[PDB]
């Protein structure tokens, strides 16, 4: 009975960002509603990266860790996005190209909104247990990039997360049929005109709430004894802002409760607050959001003991699950060799002169267009740490890439 | 341990279509040209129409079978499309509510070109073998709809497959599987409402793909013969010329023949699922799977057979899989009548066609009018037809009728 889950994973914030409270100062937002969405930075893609750059970048550190023989298992590619490039042709094919990955693969795109990351691991894991390919592995990377609206643009962020789903998972081994998802339509949030979003702030809250108390009824129906404070040492959401996150905890906690306001704040600050930590620093990445967030928590809070968490994922539109898995030592081990926090440091800081005049060329649809690195001549100078991949050209809408550093 | 496939299956080529060998006629195109596409009806998409009418339409009669218990074992539902609504919200999140699924249940789009459908089912699939959930089923829904010697393909339709514990309609052949894949830009959509291509290098990338995954089925499955091990073979078919000369290729390349064996193994193989696809167009992400319809419908399964199924999409991924199908698996499919359904479908005249109407994509408020073709609201279907009536600030509402 094989295990599967989580054998590394790797997080790619931007290689640049903006500090949120400047630009909070600059909007003149009402210092208590942006203060309490509890965000730092976002991160910023730039002209000469999409989604298949910021992809590349994340799996690149996993890629280069893994010898000939365990990169050529890689035979499911899935790239999870509503950022697609193509109504068609998914990102998973260019992915495939820069990471040198083996033929013998399937490649393809997985969207529902921001559960398309947990969708594309869920199948990578029915993958592994299915035994159909023994010894394979998967590569899932959630890449997205974003495009009441005065109060979004502080948390709309640009970042990937990149997992390798095998036999042997340290990182994250989940627990099998440990799984309450839940869906339904609803119109709460949508990307119904490309490079635009369109949603209800209300609504959509609303909807997390209720879906985060339905999926782990549903996950507890199908786990007896399950106990939302005993069973998980800590807890991960899908992150669009932390100030969504601490207000659900706080209501999940009273539903499942006999607890005081103290110790309310007690669990958070032990089981929640460790997987908020890079969110603040990315914002929302959509897609790869709960990823992110469990990151976050793995690289942040404690395993001398292996340890259960709990992880709660949400998409507009809608759809949602819960389920489990547990980490150990080795795993947080394992973790820190990417030093994703050490990433996260050396991005580049935007100006608001530089920052307004990207939030107001490389759209959708665009046919043939040749890219300019020194459109900042900064960024590329100022950091360079191993080899990334930006976006040269496209030509006949083909996209070609480059190696730079 | 467990079994697993199709328990059941069904296709939705369209509501009205346009017979194509009067629009060659009509359009004075070069008669040898046009008739090595082995085309004859094309289906039509109508302004009231779209992926999620193509796949409710394509589900409905499976889950009206269905017990309300089995219906409620639904918990898996992968919309299989390159004709999307929306950069976020799946077609599933709308099928989901229109066929009254169970709210336990997963649901989301897979997008890889023709593959798309493959793809769908092939997570389906391992959801089943992983028993992660004992006794659950899914429903994958391949739906698409679209050098005028494109038009007489260029079909709509949707194909629903429910997957299963008890497949009697197509049993997989578990790690039966060649898959391949390469970045390649033959085909692509990168324009909302549009497609672009190179037709040489397509052709290619389609004929390179199926004989790669032919042979990683081979070093998968050993023993395996292009000729033996499989009664019925199903192709990705944008249309039936295209999978004649491949089929006529891969012979060429593997096959001991004599002079008329390459042509009485394509009447015994392949000529049975062609019959669906002729009548429909080139349907993308579900061709293929409209394709093993007409195989499992057309064939002959007086005993279980083994049928192969190739899938290509553009952009470039593909595989080489196969199955069984039992007479019991067939008598099921026949239940649904599809070569019925197509045989009631709605015959536009050369100019009901020639109203080129649409609902282009990101339009965010449309009322539609039932009435652009009186005709088609005339004329009974033996079941109540989901149709778009409104767009309204995005969300789209739907119709019995």
């Amino acid at each position: 009975m094989v295990s599967a889950g989580i054998e590394a994973m790797n997080v790619f914030g931007g290689t640049a960002y903006l500090d949120v409270m400047e630009l909070a100062k600059y909007r003149h937002l009402d210092t208590a509603r942006f203060e309490n969405l509890l965000m730092k930075e976002k991160a910023v893609a730039l002209p000469y990266e999409d989604p298949v750059t910021f992809g590349v970048n994340a799996a690149k550190p996993i890629i280069d860790a893994l010898s000939e023989a365990e990169k050529d298992r890689i035979e499911l590619l899935i790239t999870c996005s509503a950022s697609g490039i193509d109504f068609g042709k998914s990102l998973s094919t260019y992915i495939h190209e820069y990471l040198g990955l083996n033929r013998n693969c399937r490649l393809f795109e997985v969207k529902q909104a921001c559960y398309s990351g947990t969708a594309g691991f869920q199948m990578a894991v029915n993958f592994i247990l299915s035994q159909t390919s023994p010894g394979a592995k998967a590569l899932v990377i959630a890449s997205d990039i974003s495009r009441d609206w005065s109060y979004a643009e502080p948390s709309a962020g640009a970042g990937a997360v990149a997992v390798l789903v095998g036999e042997n998972p340290e990182v994250f081994q989940i627990d099998p049929g440990a799984n309450g998802y839940y869906g339904y339509e609803v119109m709460d949030t949508c990307r119904p005109i490309p490079d635009s979003e369109a949603g209800d702030s209300d609504l959509s809250l609303m909807s997390y709430l209720d879906c985060c108390e339905q999926t782990f009824l549903e996950y507890q129906k199908r786990v007896p004894g399950a106990n939302y404070q005993d069973t998980f040492q800590y807890l991960a959401y899908h992150t669009p802002f932390g100030g969504m996150v601490k207000g659900a905890h706080r209501t999940m906690m009273r539903k499942v409760a006999k607890v005081k306001t103290s110790g309310i704040e007690t669990d958070f600050l032990t089981r929640v607050k460790p997987g908020l930590n890079y969110c603040q620093r990315v914002g929302n990445i959509m897609g790869a959001a709960l990823f992110l967030a469990l990151a976050s928590t793995i690289d942040q809070g404690r395993f001398d003991t292996p340890k259960r968490i709990g992880c709660f994922s949400y998409g507009s539109g809608c759809c949602s699950e819960f389920y489990s898995g547990i980490t150990t030592p080795q795993g947080q081990e394992r973790q820190r060799t990417f030093g994703i926090e050490k990433h996260l440091d050396r991005r580049y800081q935007l100006s608001m002169e530089e920052y307004e005049l990207l939030f107001k060329m490389v759209r959708f649809g665009t046919r043939n267009v040749k890219l300019d690195f020194e459109m900042i001549p900064g960024i590329m100078q100022s950091t360079q740490e191993k080899p990334r991949l930006f976006l040269e050209e496209i030509s006949e809408f083909h996209r070609k890439y480059r190696w730079i550093s």
